[PDB]
């Protein structure tokens, strides 16, 4: 079986052609700077991905393509399992776009162009929420008016579920220990950033909320913030609710506080003596330390902590700084291991660390491909 | 001996005490409740009623060496945090800030206003919930939002319940006969409002409430922590005004909104009767509390002591048990017998094997206010 995988984000479109059984990748790539002269919209972007495949000597028509898998961030209550795309599903994803305004809209546009180019294949949506569907009620229920919550279906959905799931599975395998025997924390530190607590393979907590706005500090998102700040910006700073949301999603996190377009730039700013960048980094780490401790308490016993996604996989100082000074919680980083140049699943804790600490790279494309099978 | 009158004016109640700060002796104490209608329509009427109770109990303030009247003020923003003699400037600032602490700043201002009419010739002193947290480290008090917008509008984590967090951290050190500066501590103020703090060698390094008392733990009627996306959704889709969302989060949330219980005693009674909603609310409350305890253990790195205080913290053994159960891996073990035995004294509730020492350390809030008035 062969699958085309599309992850259509606001600014870029990631694609791969994958054989899920073997895991082999026949091609992968990223079309960047959507809105450029060359790639002005998502429709241009998928067409360009097709040109790159062709340029590589890959012709989809000769491949056994059985499905096209898409990342969708929010499906609300109705859609969370891998689902065959139809007009119904697209209508619901559109309805829910305001719950995930940075992700659902370009995902839908990715679907729209893909269904035009490949109208006779099944298109399958794979949802970020799926892994968290069975979160325990005490972890997913906000402490608000119960009638109100249930009336509007307010609960913690959680996101990055395919990464948290994949990484928790792969950490067990790396340790050659049964998934069901392990209590784990997974730290998905990318443009979006989320933590999960996984107890014997089952998600028991995660940091994002009804929407991807809750939790860790992110690239442009605030994460956790006092609800009073929102009320004050509305009441006293005179900002509209939409403008406050926009600020929290797009002019917050490392960018808003630190001035950095992405995490590589931030670390460069810090290296150049920029105090604002250093504060934004320290705020990011302080938040991350708090989620790690919080989730150790949720689990009771913690066997494994794994770092993943762009920052988690590639920035040793984040991993060091997140875990520094936690000998009394059973955690000790091996600095030589942590600093190793490597892209492989790997150990970063010392032999005497009671908690095992890993880097376990995410593979969204493989996860989506496998989730298409059988649907 | 020097005597202080303490006024602690909340949304629907006014707590009063006449206290000797040196000995800690209370000459009188009481609470006026159900303020807002009937015989006690407002806080002016409430303090007058307090004075009637003092007289009925045989207390005559004019016979006392009353040196000051102390008032709890929750928010003074940037300008007022130290214990401060009340003047019009301070009142005007507290009034300006009232929407940041709508359950607390307005009734406290009203209490000052009547107190100054009844006792014009005494200094009235404001004691602020934020003081203990004034010097929080910037990485703990700076929200990850647009830096320039935050700076312009003075947005940062202030923290509240400071007098209790301060008092308990001091008293935990004294109880353990160890220097205050040697200890890393967590304090859990579990009352109608609820907040946690992390204290390193006497200095606060983190706390759970925010710019406002709305952030952090689950509380009596307050939500504490919530996805900002929920607020946006309630506005956009449920058609609620921002003021009404705020009111819901402050007044119809927490154990009440979720559990249908007017207070924690009632909540436990419902649970014992088999009320599934009340049980889920308790489990949400404990889940959140556990997360803050774990979080602040990571902030401190090494934690020497965890102390419970305030109404629930002092009086509800199951909360202390459930908040800390299954944490042997983090060096914590509760002694169930010590935890269950009734006492009103500062006391140990952890086993000798527990690496982290666990205490119950009661706070008398009125006593703390009276003490802060001395030497202002
Ligand atoms: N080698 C690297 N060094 C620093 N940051 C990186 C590196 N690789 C990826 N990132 C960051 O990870 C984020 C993207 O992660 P993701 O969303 O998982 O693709 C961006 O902020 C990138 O700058
Ligand atoms: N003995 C008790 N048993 C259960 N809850 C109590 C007890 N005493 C006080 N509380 C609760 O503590 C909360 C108020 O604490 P505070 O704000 O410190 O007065 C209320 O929910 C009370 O019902």
């Amino acid at each position: 079986v062969t699958v085309l995988v599309v992850n259509s984000g606001s600014s870029s479109l990631k694609y791969a052609v994958v054989r899920p059984a073997s895991g082999e990748f026949l091609a992968d790539g990223i079309i960047e700077e959507i809105g450029s002269g060359a790639v002005p919209d998502h429709d241009a972007a998928l067409r360009a991905a097709f040109d790159e495949l062709a340029a590589a000597g890959l012709h989809l028509e000769d491949l056994d393509l059985k499905a096209v898998g898409h990342r969708m961030v929010h499906g609300g209550k109705t859609f969370y399992k891998p689902s065959v795309v139809d007009d119904e599903l697209i209508a619901k994803a559109r309805e829910l776009s305001p719950l995930a305004p940075l992700h659902n809209p370009p995902a839908i546009k990715g679907i729209e162009v893909a269904r035009k180019l490949l109208p006779d294949l099944p298109h399958i949506a794979v949802f970020d929420t799926a892994f968290f569907h069975d979160l325990p009620a005490p972890a997913s229920t906000y402490a608000i008016d119960r009638e109100l919550a249930e009336t509007w279906h307010i609960k913690r959905y959680g996101f990055h579920g395919t990464s948290h799931e994949y990484v928790s599975q792969q950490a067990a395998i790396f340790l050659d220990r049964p998934l069901e025997s392990l209590n784990q924390i997974v730290l998905h530190l990318g443009n979006g950033a989320s933590a999960s607590a996984v107890a014997g393979g089952k998600a028991v907590d995660t940091s994002m909320g009804l929407t991807p706005m809750e939790g860790l500090v992110m690239g442009t998102r605030s994460g956790d913030i006092d609800p009073g700040v929102i009320m004050y910006l509305w009441r006293t700073a005179g900002m509209s609710v939409d403008d406050i949301e926009s600020m929290l999603n797009r002019r917050s996190g490392v960018l808003g506080l630190g001035g950095a377009s992405d995490f590589r730039k931030l670390r460069e700013l810090i290296e150049s003596g920029d105090e604002h960048a250093k504060l934004a980094y320290d705020v990011y780490i302080h938040r991350l330390r708090k989620y790690i401790g919080a989730y150790m308490a949720v689990l009771g016993r913690t066997d494994v902590i794994s770092f993943t996604a762009g920052v988690g996989e590639n920035v040793p100082p984040v991993r060091r700084d997140a875990l520094a000074g936690l000998g009394g919680l059973g955690i000790e980083i091996d600095d030589a291991l942590n600093s190793a140049k490597s892209d492989e699943p790997r150990l970063i804790s010392t032999p005497d660390s009671r908690v095992t600490v890993l880097v376990v790279p995410t593979n969204e494309e493989l996860a989506i491909a496998r989730a298409c099978v059988g649907v």
